[PDB]
């Protein structure tokens, strides 16, 4: 089945529900289950990439869509004062689901480090 | 308006450069977070990820690739993160579009 059976790929065919943002061809955004912020978000390819660390030189134009879609839904959302985008590779990186994914949190002040 | 990354493109003050091609640049923070801590900036000065435009997107994502093969080249076998802050709330620090990656360590959630 296309998109893997990560609860990302089974949340891209519709067979798990999601709060849907904004679709199209290349990617689907929709609201976290778990917020760690007022607004949380994830962008995600309907490609199924495993993490980061394996995605192929020709995967570019995707994932920078990836990012355009984030900043105009984040702006769609009224997120005016800023918002951070973050991808978890791996275990150090915090990844739990192995379906590559943008998060994008908002909506109150982020502080530093990253986690 | 000029930043402190442009000057770093353009030589006028040192960094320690991991990685550069005709359109980006990568190099360690100056502030470090983690062990490893890198920047992945575009050469075309992009004030924030807000403004970029369409035609930005395989730039963008240039970022990311570059910013994943200088990972595993500094070794960062166990994972790491990558950030971009946008704004105020995001904590964006310098108005030219970077592309933090962090590792050599756990990250934690939340992130920030
Ligand atoms: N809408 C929606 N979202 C979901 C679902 N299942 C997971 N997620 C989210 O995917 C994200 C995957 O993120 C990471 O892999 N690492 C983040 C740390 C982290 C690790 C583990 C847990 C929560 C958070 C998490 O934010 C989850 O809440 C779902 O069924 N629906």
């Amino acid at each position: 089945r296309p998109g893997g059976d990560t609860i990302f790929g089974k949340i891209i065919r519709k067979e798990i529900p999601a709060k849907i943002i904004f679709e199209d061809d290349r990617c689907l955004a929709f609201h976290d289950i778990s917020p760690q912020a007022p607004t949380h978000f994830l962008v995600i390819p309907k490609k199924h990439i495993s993490q980061i660390s394996v995605a192929e030189d020709d995967d570019e134009s995707l994932l920078g869509h990836l990012m355009i879609v984030g900043k105009k839904c984040a702006a769609d959302l009224g997120l005016n004062k800023g918002y951070r985008m973050v991808v978890n590779e791996g275990s150090d990186g915090g990844q739990s689901v192995y379906h590559v994914h943008l998060h994008v949190l908002g909506g109150r002040q982020m502080h530093w480090p990253p986690g």
